[PDB]
């Protein structure tokens, strides 16, 4: 990484701090992670990234290991969609660009999907911008390789807030799905202005889902009172309706979110079927301001 001059500190992601660097040499504009460990599976795992290429998925430039240290370099874009979100909260995002950003990011699940990747910690801050109004994801298929821990390398607090049940009720083996429920949980924040679930504590995660869901059971949830974290203690709490959780947004969209956050990881709507949903009819592209 002597062929890269560092510009400035992007951010700091569970894995350490992703810069803003500049190749020295061919002059390209970059982004470029850090990892804190190394490992052969680790390894072997980001080298698939490396052929997981789509449009709607930043792409992996390069992987540097040397000095047993290890470096990703990415495709560089210039915001990230919780910015976007906290600059245009007086009036929202319009609808149209919501649906074009969801589509795209369904569009990207479906890609890595159909290849048996995950995200498995999908969030505003890894979906991220560019002025031709695309929407890409950040950080594919980096869970299964590195790991996920409580505190970062700098022991700022990984957020629960996108995090699907079946995850928090301790399934050790967990699908797809898990990155579906999570941009349900982004698209109703990108219409509401507010985190749907904003746990700061895995029960407190849990009880947040369950206030507005119903606490799953056997009926919604066949198998569910059988998994490790599950306590037939739990508050038995009543399911909202909709038109109050998401209010502004329209019946094919109070429609296609219940279906991305079933309770069941198995009837769970896939990339693929909730690209096919009505909401879409009348999908456009939309350049966001910036
Ligand atoms: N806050 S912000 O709007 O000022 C802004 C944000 C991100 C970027 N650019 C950018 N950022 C990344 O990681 C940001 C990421 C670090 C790890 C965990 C989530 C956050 C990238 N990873 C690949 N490519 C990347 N490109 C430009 C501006």
């Amino acid at each position: 990484m002597e062929n890269f001059q560092k510009v400035e500190k992007i951010g700091e992601g569970t894995y350490g701090v992703v810069y803003k660097a500049r190749n020295k040499l061919t002059g390209e504009v970059v982004a470029l992670k850090k990892i804190r460990l190394v490992p052969s599976t680790a390894i072997r795992e980001i080298s698939l990234l490396k052929e997981l290429n789509h449009p709607n998925i930043v792409k992996l430039l390069d992987v540097i290991h040397t000095e047993n240290k290890l470096y990703l370099v990415f495709e560089f874009l210039h915001q990230d969609l919780k910015k976007f979100m906290d600059a245009s909260a007086l009036t929202g995002i319009p609808l149209p660009l919501i649906k074009s950003y969801l589509f795209q990011l369904l569009q990207g699940l479906a890609f890595c999907h159909s290849h048996r990747v995950l995200h498995r910690d999908l969030k505003p801050q890894n979906l991220l911008i560019n002025t031709e109004g695309a929407i890409k994801l950040a950080d594919f298929g980096l869970a299964r390789a590195f790991g996920v821990p409580v505190r970062t390398y700098t022991h700022e607090v990984v957020t629960l807030w996108y995090r699907a049940p079946e995850i928090l009720l301790g399934c050790k083996y967990y699908s797809t799905a898990v990155d579906i429920w999570s941009l349900g949980c982004i698209f109703a924040e990108m219409v509401t202005r507010r985190a749907l679930f904003p746990g700061d504590s895995e029960i407190d995660q849990l009880f947040r889902i369950f206030r507005t869901l119903g606490t799953p059971d056997e009926v919604v949830w066949p198998g569910v009172t059988s998994m490790p974290d599950y306590k037939p203690s739990f508050p038995k709490w009543a399911r909202q309706d909709f038109s109050k959780v998401v209010p502004p947004l329209d019946e094919d969209g109070r429609s296609l979110l219940s279906q991305m956050l079933h309770y069941d990881p198995n009837k769970r709507i896939s990339a693929k079927a909730a690209l096919a949903h009505p909401f879409f009819q009348d999908v456009t592209k939309p350049v966001p301001h910036l």
